[PDB]
């Protein structure tokens, strides 16, 4: 039927004195990032309202509007992706990041993506990626996310 | 139905003396890309070939009349456009109150409705080559399918 | 109709001393990229994605880093795993971005590898390459990127 791809881009400075939170866990670590700056979580949002022709996350979610964590604006993401009139197929994602390793804690970022989407678990990914020490990324000065996402009117 | 997935990218420099048009829009700015350089024409252009299997803007070529021809080449291979989505990646200048006018831009060059064309937009925070201003990146993806 | 898509990038730094695979084509050149398989960065971001879009993790999930292992039996491996899944691939769209050698000569040839290991026809494959336009680590010529893009239906 009438099937409508998104894809969506973040990045976030990573400095002491912040928590480290990607997917919605908190990862221990020196460091933290700057924006509760949800690199990953904001990158699907993105990926979502595009592939609906939202706009994007700063047109629904103003820094400025009184009217929240990265999770809390996943799920309403959703629910104005719903009421547009389509239902979420699959998420897939990645990270990038020099440090720390990520590996244990991607079911849960997983987990906690396709509960705030309504979606079974296998319609939702995560990947982790080095940028093999080059750029501002290699040398751990930010992390990025990348998503695209899929879905059906 | 035969539905195929394409993804594109560009990045150009911002430089003095030239205009800043991206998505067909001018923007008043001091710098502009250099190349017209429009870097979110042409990551949708690539998006659209990658989609058909059609190669690049590079193996087939302003940038809405070359945008225009991809939709002609795209469906001469017999596919139908189904959606397009994209991102802009400029810490300055602002690009909120020029984005429906290049969804506008698009459509029209794409024969599209309006609510199956997307732009975002997103600064760099800061970091690297875009977070100092030196140029401006475009990702798109694009959605097509063979009838 | 059970259609699903994933993404996949990849970047190696670009060395004196290693042959220069991508796309699994020997490409003639005094660099080449660094990693522990062949570090083939257009064949490992394709993988990505099609592990992606069948939600089965990542490519360091599968393939743990294969000391020099070639990156054309990795990716078939992925497509077998994907195939075991449940998913037939239906298409792939890919970007390499370098500075230097001149890839458009070798592009097809990339193609023609792809299309063999997913066994899947040239038409349902795309390699695009692009320069960064003189920005960056990838504008220095320090590394290559490659991004992918997969759709599959289960
Ligand atoms: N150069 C830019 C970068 C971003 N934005 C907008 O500002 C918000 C902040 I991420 C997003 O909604 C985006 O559309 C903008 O108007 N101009
Ligand atoms: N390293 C590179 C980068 C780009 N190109 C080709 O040159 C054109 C110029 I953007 C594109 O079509 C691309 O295929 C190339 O042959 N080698
Ligand atoms: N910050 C990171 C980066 C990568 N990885 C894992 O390590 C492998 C080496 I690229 C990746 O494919 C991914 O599986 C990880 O756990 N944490
Ligand atoms: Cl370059
Ligand atoms: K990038
Ligand atoms: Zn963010
Ligand atoms: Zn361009
Ligand atoms: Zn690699």
């Amino acid at each position: 039927m009438d099937f409508r791809i998104g894809q969506g881009y973040d990045v976030h400075q990573l400095v002491p004195g912040r928590p480290l939170i990607i997917g919605g866990v908190t990862i221990p670590y020196e460091r933290g990032l700057l924006g509760d700056a949800d690199v990953l979580l904001h990158a699907i949002t993105d990926a979502l309202f595009g592939a609906a022709a939202l706009g994007d996350i700063g047109r629904h979610f103003s820094d400025t509007d009184p009217r929240a964590d990265s999770r809390a604006l996943l799920r309403e993401c959703a629910s104005r992706v719903a009421q547009a009139g389509f239902a979420i197929r699959n998420v897939d994602s990645t990270i990038i990041a020099q440090a720390p390793k990520l590996a244990p804690h991607i079911d849960a970022m997983r987990a906690n993506i396709a509960a705030d989407l309504d979606l079974p678990l296998d319609r939702v990914n995560v990947k982790a990626k080095t940028n093999e020490k080059l750029g501002y990324l290699g040398r751990g000065e930010g992390i990025e996310a990348q998503a695209a996402a899929l879905v059906v009117r």
